[PDB]
């Protein structure tokens, strides 16, 4: 082998074509299916896998009660080929309530984090062996991407954050070769708060569109120079704006520089990416709840400090349906490299309360440069059919 | 590798020997088995797989209610090795309520179609990556083969149709290399209506025996020149005649040229193939319902404009049992290339109403040039044993 | 590759060491497990598989009622690695109520037989493709080994029988190269009746110890010359004697030549093999029912016309437990080639009637040239725990 | 290939990072999961597998009653990739109520032991074939490691014991090449009693830390010279002391030479390993029951005849939770070779009696040379949710 260096143009794109969907929640109504959440999908150089954090349990299981809770000793990183759902024959790849995987182009990397919330620990598993670990630097829930990392020439990159969600916290960027931490850099540039990044290979470095829980509903940006380990950070220019909750596109703002203090705390994992001067982005259809999903292009969304000019929209899930998290993945074609994405469709509690559990399913679309139509592909589970 | 060019004689044949059967419906009576329909089977250069459209659900599942409906956001293309049935550990290969797969002799192609009925979209997935897509040209249910495509030298061929089922509609033929559409040709020749084709490699081009919903109970023919992209279309000569519903072989007709207006609308997916001047064909045993299946040879069925001379008959499923769809697949031997076929045996609703779901099973036979006996191999599920 | 030519000495042996067991019946008491019978195990040049005839159903399944019956359209040849039991994720390899498999040392051969009892048909599947078939010559239940065939240099051998079980019937020996029948020879020598053979590679030819349903409780022998296709047949010399029912070893007889007319009809599948002049053999512990299993060596059992001198006995299943069929398999070591065997342990109806189904499990032992102890390894299922 | 010779330094280590956990017991509450106990994990040169002794049954199964009993004809050696739990699709690799596996660096070795307690027999399975066997030398429960063996240059080593648990018994050390016993050596040195060894490759020979049931709560040591087959045996120097039951570290003792007669009988499988002069070790947190697990380093624990100086502690399972067995496994890195371990967490009867079955789950940690935090990862199954 050689390593993945990702030196091809981004493919020009027109929108997004359907790719995959697993129907996980419908299946659990008469099936032995894992309770999960925070999915992602990533690809080795020949095929793609889906990943998720299990809740140490299946859905038709008295143990599935109260799985709203994010962190317990029984969450584990699941991995299957893209499209086969998480049944009992599924491999738990590590111990983890927070994770991130990628493939340098020889083996797989998994960064997995369990432990006490005040002194968690992250193990670095590469090609089978546990090659490294780190402890919690700020003693407050050590956490990572919940999506794909990226590797150029045998150096991978994850970004992690220890500290306060709704306050100043402590964000570093790890450079890791064959499972060994070979450099740590701290955040620079202007980004007030940088949780749950969605990263990708804009060749000679990496770019992430991340999540601000404190002061922002515009989304952060985190530039990583692969060669000398420099970092830069900003916010996306577009005044269309990526987070939930948010303000509404009459009364929305961003200057590409500072948070916006517009329902500026909480948030959700989401994604974006530049095209020359422009920006493709998705987001919930609701400004308030985590409902619906929509993509579009903003003209100028990358370059100019508040552009609200949107073309090529798409409704991936309709208004009247639930979604949740979301992120990006990149797959190299014969000539260019393409950008794809997934969205977690979460069901049950907090919101729906007829039942006592919390799980999700998924749907995935990939960038097309051709023609496409119109539709909407929700979870599709009648909660009345469901156990508990 | 080289590519599949299929340049070998057709094997001379005497009839058909059993090959496979999956018992899918019996198994669901105490098992966790997918709800499907429209199967097919196709083969990579070393083994064969079975394919079907799932209904986003399993049979012992409140969600299985009302699965008569053909198109929803949760249908997905399943794929297993030929003979292992669709359990929970099965990979959903794409999003689709209409499909077609083949293997050029390096990778797999899948053409998958979901969306709104008025503006569906078809994704082209080859070797993992989404390489292309197209939108709905006539804004009325974009649809395809529901069986195997065929590839010669790295150019594959699918035929698709947008428009009216019971009226004039819009039929084109796509030429696609490594997942990229490289040519589209429209239908020519005399065929009034060309749904659900069963295609195959009569070397230097491809031949399909298709389905007419509008004016015909004789079956269409669709010749495809692989080299310059010409098309021709006609109807099968034989007055024995392939569709259901149909007229009965005293009062049946075809001239090889025009539809026959003999209970000439609806139809079913079915197959045929020439042998010099002759025709091997199968069909339901019933002229009225989709019941029983039988094969035979018509002497002159290919060449002469109404031949009703049949030899080598075979009853694959008896009169008193249900069938449904059906199609052909081709597998290359050491010296010649052989032709095989499958039949979808569908159970439950509309017809049987004790239960509320709709699924099928399958049986598959391959062409033999040797001896054979007599039998009949139906689904075999006691509907009273069944859930719902 | 080259082909399997099996030119190594038989390993000298002291007895038999345990090898495998699948616990299939216990598992079905809370599991989704196939209803089967007539097992065998055979090995490709790197690992071993278990095979069985399914009943188109699983055990906790209203469809499992009345599965005493041997022949229906839903029996199918199952295949797994040795030790993983027949769950829902198991591949049905062909249509068959009678079968036999082997591996020439490049691909797998399966001979599968379904159809009407008066005009069955046997398909020949080699390396995926259906390469050949034959019809029923005597129009009375065409049937085969229900155990491993054997191949030397790319010519395999199965022996099959059409005709009467309890009367004269019609027995031939097929020679088949890459799935093509290349020679058929009829039975010669002295064997009055030759059902269910257990064959094996005594180098330059093959030897089978078979089953006589008509006139014999001594077991037949069927010698096959691989080079010119000659056949010879006799009975085993030993007066210890291999069938059930049988007479008891005070009042037992064989002359190596003719049947013995000693409770001489019915029978069971069983096995044996020469060692110089001696014979290793197993059989039920009961002369009357198919209960218990025991192995031992007879001194002179091969050469001398009624030897009742037995050493090295072993109780594989105790008197107070059920068994059934049984057969041999051969695996080549680094220096010699070894002989191993399996026994079908059948449960439920006819005999046990608390329940309405009929299935089995298995246990397998291999020849050792070392030390060993004492035990007994039965099915082990409490019928009261069982469904139905 | 070449063979595994394990000639690399031990990796210096700081402690242990989490690696894996399978959640087996929680899953059985709505899942089809094997009843087991005595796990271990071992690795081929590219990945790791988990192993366990099944009880011929699954947990939601009337057959699971009374599975406290250690030895029956239905125990079987299970094997999966590390992290996928023992479902119905799991391969039973041999017949066994006592076992040990390893991989010489070309194939897998399994030593499996079933039979009568007074005349058991151990089969030696290597690379598929049964290559050898031995009988019971002392006619009292022949037994082995219940963890990983180790192989240097194509000679493997298991240590086995026949005789009395609570008395003098008969302990030998087998040297075995490609499944053939090529040398047997008896125990020498000072070790009064040597059950259930945990062995590992301290290059040119092997070292085991074993279990004394008779006179000791300090743990034995069993040195094996790979070159001429010499043996030595002692006890661990540390006065901290490894067994359960034990005396408490105020009133604890060891001189590295003789048993200690301090609650000196029974015991549990456990592990340790030298580092220069020091000792890393784990043990239950309870001196009385098999509850909790903790690791730490003893300064001088290797070299000096009663050292009670402990640094680097870790609580792997908390006081208020159950554990059981435990052992070590070694995996070679790029430069050094690392040492890892697993602990069996056992649930149900004897102790918990609301239910009638006995199974376990597992958790596994690997040696890190980096940073780490704090936590505790128990089985996590609410016994009230459980069947029976
Ligand atoms: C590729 O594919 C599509 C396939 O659909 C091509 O065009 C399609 O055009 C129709 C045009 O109307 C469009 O349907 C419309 O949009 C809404 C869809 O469903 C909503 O329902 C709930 C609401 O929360 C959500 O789940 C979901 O997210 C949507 O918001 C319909 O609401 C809408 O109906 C109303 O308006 C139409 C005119 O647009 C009127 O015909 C009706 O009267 C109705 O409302 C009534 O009258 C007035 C005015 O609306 C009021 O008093 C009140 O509203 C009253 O009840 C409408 O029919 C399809 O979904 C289109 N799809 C897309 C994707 O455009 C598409 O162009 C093609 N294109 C590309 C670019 O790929
Ligand atoms: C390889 O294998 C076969 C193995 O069967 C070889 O030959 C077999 O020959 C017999 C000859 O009769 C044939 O059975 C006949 O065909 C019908 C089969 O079942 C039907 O049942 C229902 C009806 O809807 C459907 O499910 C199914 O699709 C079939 O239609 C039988 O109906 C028929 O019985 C009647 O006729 C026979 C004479 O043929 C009489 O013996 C009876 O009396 C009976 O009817 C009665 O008498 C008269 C006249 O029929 C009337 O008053 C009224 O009908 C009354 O009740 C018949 O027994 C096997 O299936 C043959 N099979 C094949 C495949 O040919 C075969 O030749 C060999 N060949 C090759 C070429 O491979
Ligand atoms: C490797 O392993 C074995 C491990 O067992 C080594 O030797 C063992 O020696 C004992 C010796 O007795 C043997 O047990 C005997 O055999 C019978 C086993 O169980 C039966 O039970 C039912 C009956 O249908 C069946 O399920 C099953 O197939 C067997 O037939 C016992 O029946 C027998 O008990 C009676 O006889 C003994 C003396 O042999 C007396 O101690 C008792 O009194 C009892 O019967 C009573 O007294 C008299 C005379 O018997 C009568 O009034 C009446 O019977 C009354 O109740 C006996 O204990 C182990 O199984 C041996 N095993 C083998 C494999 O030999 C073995 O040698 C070693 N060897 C090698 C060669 O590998
Ligand atoms: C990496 O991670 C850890 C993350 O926890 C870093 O430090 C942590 O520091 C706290 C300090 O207190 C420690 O918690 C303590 O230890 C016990 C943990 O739980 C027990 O509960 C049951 C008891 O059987 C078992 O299941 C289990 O095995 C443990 O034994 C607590 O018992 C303890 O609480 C009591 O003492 C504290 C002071 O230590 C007081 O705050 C309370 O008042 C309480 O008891 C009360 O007051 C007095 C004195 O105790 C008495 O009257 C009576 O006890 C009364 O109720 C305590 O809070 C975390 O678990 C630490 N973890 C570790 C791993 O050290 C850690 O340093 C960092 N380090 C490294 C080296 O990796
Ligand atoms: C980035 O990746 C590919 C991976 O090998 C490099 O591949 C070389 O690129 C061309 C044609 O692909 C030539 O430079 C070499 O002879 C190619 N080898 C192969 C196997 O493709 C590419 O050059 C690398 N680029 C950078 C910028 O490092
Ligand atoms: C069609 O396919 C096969 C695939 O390689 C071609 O194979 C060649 O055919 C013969 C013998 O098979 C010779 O022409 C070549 O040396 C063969 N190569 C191999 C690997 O078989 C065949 O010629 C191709 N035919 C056409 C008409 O394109
Ligand atoms: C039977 O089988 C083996 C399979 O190749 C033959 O192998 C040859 O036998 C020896 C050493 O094994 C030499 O004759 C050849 O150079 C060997 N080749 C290999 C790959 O082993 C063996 O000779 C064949 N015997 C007969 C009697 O045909
Ligand atoms: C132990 O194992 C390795 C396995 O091959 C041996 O490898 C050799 O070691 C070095 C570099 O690894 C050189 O001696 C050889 O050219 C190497 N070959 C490979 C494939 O690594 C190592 O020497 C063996 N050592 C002992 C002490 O036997
Ligand atoms: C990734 O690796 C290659 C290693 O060569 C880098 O490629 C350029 O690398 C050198 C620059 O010091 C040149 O000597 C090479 O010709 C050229 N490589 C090719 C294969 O085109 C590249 O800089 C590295 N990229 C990063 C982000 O570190
Ligand atoms: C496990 C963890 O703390 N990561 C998270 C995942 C999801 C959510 C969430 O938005 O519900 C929050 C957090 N913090
Ligand atoms: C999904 C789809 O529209 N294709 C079809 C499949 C089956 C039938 C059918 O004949 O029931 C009809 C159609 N149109
Ligand atoms: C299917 C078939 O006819 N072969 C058989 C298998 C088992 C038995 C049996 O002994 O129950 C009999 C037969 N004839
Ligand atoms: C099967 C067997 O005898 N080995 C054992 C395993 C566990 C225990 C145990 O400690 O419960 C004891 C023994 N002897
Ligand atoms: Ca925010
Ligand atoms: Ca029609
Ligand atoms: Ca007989
Ligand atoms: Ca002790």
């Amino acid at each position: 082998v050689e390593y993945r260096n990702w030196s091809k143009p981004q493919c020009q794109i027109t929108g997004f074509a359907p790719f995959s969907k697993d129907n996980s929640i419908r299946l659990s109504a008469g099936g032995d299916i894992w309770v999960t959440r925070e999915p992602y999908v990533s690809c080795d150089p020949v095929k793609c896998y889906q990943f998720a954090l299990g809740q140490g349990t299946t859905l038709d299981n008295k143990h599935s009660n109260d799985t709203v809770h994010d962190r317990i000793p029984h969450r584990t990183l699941l991995m299957n080929e893209l499209g086969v759902p998480f049944h009992l024959g599924t491999r738990q790849v590590c111990i983890a309530w927070s994770s991130s995987s990628c493939h340098d182009g020889k083996a797989w990397l998994h960064v997995c984090i369990t432990g006490d919330d005040k002194n968690a620990t992250a193990s670095f598993i590469y090609d089978g062996r546990l090659v490294d670990s780190i402890g919690s630097w700020s003693q407050n829930i050590l956490r990572t991407q919940e999506s794909e990392c990226v590797c150029i020439n045998g150096t991978c990159t994850v970004v992690m954050t220890d500290g306060s969600a709704s306050g100043r916290a402590d964000t570093r960027i790890l450079f890791i070769e064959e499972g060994k931490i070979v450099h740590i850099s701290p955040l620079a540039g202007s980004a007030q708060h940088v949780e749950e990044c969605s990263c990708y290979p804009r060749y000679p470095g990496v770019r992430c569109i991340c999540r601000d829980n404190w002061k922002g509903s515009n989304r952060p940006v985190v530039d990583i120079n692969m060669e000398d380990y420099s970092i830069d950070s900003s916010y996306v220019c577009s005044g269309l704006v990526g987070d939930t909750p948010r303000n509404d596109d009459r009364s929305s703002n961003s200057n590409c520089r500072d948070p916006n203090n517009e329902r500026g705390t909480q948030g959700v994992k989401g994604w974006a990416f530049d095209n020359g001067n422009d920006l493709w982005m998705g987001r919930t259809i609701s400004k308030d709840l985590r409902s619906g999903y929509e993509t579009f292009k903003v003209i100028g969304g990358w370059s100019t400090p508040n552009s609200k000019s949107q073309i090529n929209r798409q409704v991936i899930v309709d208004s009247d349906n639930r979604s949740g998290y979301s992120g990006i993945f990149s797959v190299e074609g014969k000539s260019c490299i393409n950008r794809c994405f997934y969205v977690e469709l979460i069901r049950g509690r907090k919101q729906e309360t007829r039942v006592w559990w919390t799980s999700n399913s998924i749907v995935v679309f990939c960038g097309t440069s051709g023609t496409y139509g119109t539709g909407s592909w929700p979870d599709g589970a009648n909660i009345n059919f469901m156990p508990i």
